[PDB]
């Protein structure tokens, strides 16, 4: 995967010079979004799909929230460079132009867009039954951040406070592993802690736009990280410094997954494990930050930045990533 | 397909108010790209995938042109509102991370981006074998257009000259019909007019950024249309006025398709039939427009706009769409 992707990454970096010194000149690839120089401001650009979670939605005929996942994936990435999300286009590659599915998808697209404060301004619909075994939903979002107000993690210093905002659940990463491990063993209707397995797998991703925009307009912020592919390893994209964390207890779907063989170190590398978004602020602003975030979502002090470069220590679990 | 899409379109229109009176306020859905009000200028945004052409690519192992198809699909759409393409992200949804496939894909991505003058600033790579029976490659492009320089077709009037720029071949629409009709009977190694069928089907989509940007900066232009899904029906997106046209002779892959039982009136609603891009100019600019475009690609005077609303007459073929 990394060897295959490197070919595209290297080609992409080569094309940067086509906009050198011109409107749209990019920064480097690697962060949660691209930053494009528009003179007075940066434009942020990101793209992501929902993933195989759509296979669960199709099974129970509930696409009412897949659109929330898609918008969440994209606007939460815009936040991680300090950008205010503005607009989105959706790429909907489907096996069939089913009017019932499309009606369900539209409902969540509105709900997500409302929560994020963005307009859905266009898109593409590709009926490709030979290529698509379901209803793949992806999107591309753009946002804006003023020059001088970009947050990429370069300000992170040892001793900074690390705060986690709770997730709504599995969100949109690790779905294939969870599906193949749990569905054939327990059945989609398996009731676990009052919710069916498909209810655990379909829980829409949380949208962090409002608490994070409030936070960056109120306190000093040194880093912002959506916990997606790679789980806690996403923190290393922000800085070479280390992290000393205490993660919340494993429960819900994550407990179920863990009890079915998956080791905890792999799980902190795959699932958000209850923390959907992480902010890094100076210790001076920790209490103020907790209060702003905790108005909107249950939020924790996870730990501190350390000088153990490149290491993430989950102390209460005896794990280093 | 139209009724299913109506659900998302109406919902996306409802989200416009979330950006009303703000940076990024959108125009209406329906055109080749969306236009977002950034004050001194509009930002153009569009997204599109390659389509089932990637299935032919996988069948024969030739992947170094679908990356051109993806970039062409998106930058040619930005041209159709008068915008200069700036930047693109790509969405690569794959059954597996085959390093050979990704190396080929990156070659075409570089060639396309260099021809269009865009930087590939980021992207997404998603391995989902349960969902994707191949290598689905899509993208999202961003462009810029000044206030008062947008070209939508609103200025098209009866009498206007209609000019077509030759396509390189099938481009990226109608591939599903072409696949199911030709591949079982002939196979991808069948030679037609000195070229293998896979050479016909994988010829990369032409990029029109250079001739079109030169054109709108030189003469008055009333309409621009990439000839994609629905073939010549795309002209009806620019205006309700009619068209009287003389289309090029049916040659190459289109003749082979026609001769295998596809009627001519269906082919003009599916394939570009040799015309990849159409521009509408006032008669007084016709010669100068032909001159600029002929410096880049073979270009034709196709005909004129008429007062026979809602119809496209292909006179030399006796067809009315
Ligand atoms: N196919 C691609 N083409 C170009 N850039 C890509 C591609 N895939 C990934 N990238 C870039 O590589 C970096 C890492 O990508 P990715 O791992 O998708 O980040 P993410 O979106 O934060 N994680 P996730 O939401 O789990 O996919 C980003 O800056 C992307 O822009
Ligand atoms: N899933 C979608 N969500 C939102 N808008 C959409 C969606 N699909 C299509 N649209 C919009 O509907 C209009 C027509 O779409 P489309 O038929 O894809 O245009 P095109 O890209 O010019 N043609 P093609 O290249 O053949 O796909 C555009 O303005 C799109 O932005
Ligand atoms: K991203
Ligand atoms: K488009
Ligand atoms: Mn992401
Ligand atoms: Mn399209
Ligand atoms: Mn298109
Ligand atoms: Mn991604």
């Amino acid at each position: 995967t990394a060897r295959a992707l490197r070919e595209i990454i290297r080609t992409a970096r080569e094309t940067f010079k086509l906009r050198k010194g011109k409107v749209g000149e990019p920064g480097d690839i690697g962060h949660y979004a691209a930053l494009l120089d528009f003179g007075n401001f940066y434009l942020a650009m990101t793209t992501d799909g929902v993933g195989t979670k759509v296979l669960v939605a199709e099974a129970v005929g509930k696409f009412d929230t897949i659109g929330i996942d898609m918008i969440a994936m994209n606007v939460n990435d815009l936040l991680c460079v300090g950008a205010e999300p503005l607009a989105l286009v959706d790429y909907f590659a489907v096996k069939e132009p089913n009017e019932e599915v499309f009606k369900q998808v539209a409902k969540g697209l509105y709900k997500g867009a409302e929560e994020a404060g963005v307009a859905i301004v266009g898109g593409e619909t590709a009926v490709m039954p030979d290529l698509i075994n379901g209803y793949d939903l992806a999107g591309t979002a753009i946002g804006i951040v003023e020059k001088g107000k970009v947050i990429t993690g370069e300000r992170i210093r040892p001793g900074d406070s690390v705060i986690g905002i709770s997730s709504s659940g599995i969100h949109s990463n690790g779905l294939t592993l969870a599906r193949k491990l749990l569905i054939p063993k327990y059945g989609l209707d398996y009731e676990y802690e009052g919710r069916k397995l498909w209810e655990w797998l379909l829980e829409p991703t949380r949208i962090y736009v409002r608490p994070i925009l409030e936070l960056i307009n109120s306190v000093e912020v040194h880093g912002l990280a959506a916990i997606t592919g790679g789980g806690l390893l996403n923190l290393k994209r922000l800085t070479n410094y280390g992290f000393e964390l205490e993660m919340p207890p494993i429960e819900g779907i994550f407990k179920l997954i863990h009890e079915n063989g998956v080791p905890l170190d792999e799980m902190f590398r795959v699932f958000n494990m209850g923390v959907g978004f992480i902010v890094v602020v100076p210790q001076e602003e920790k209490e103020e930050a907790l209060e702003i975030l905790s108005r909107h979502y249950k939020s924790y002090e996870l730990g501190n930045v350390t000088r153990e470069l490149g290491k993430i220590k989950v102390k209460n679990y005896g794990i280093t990533l």
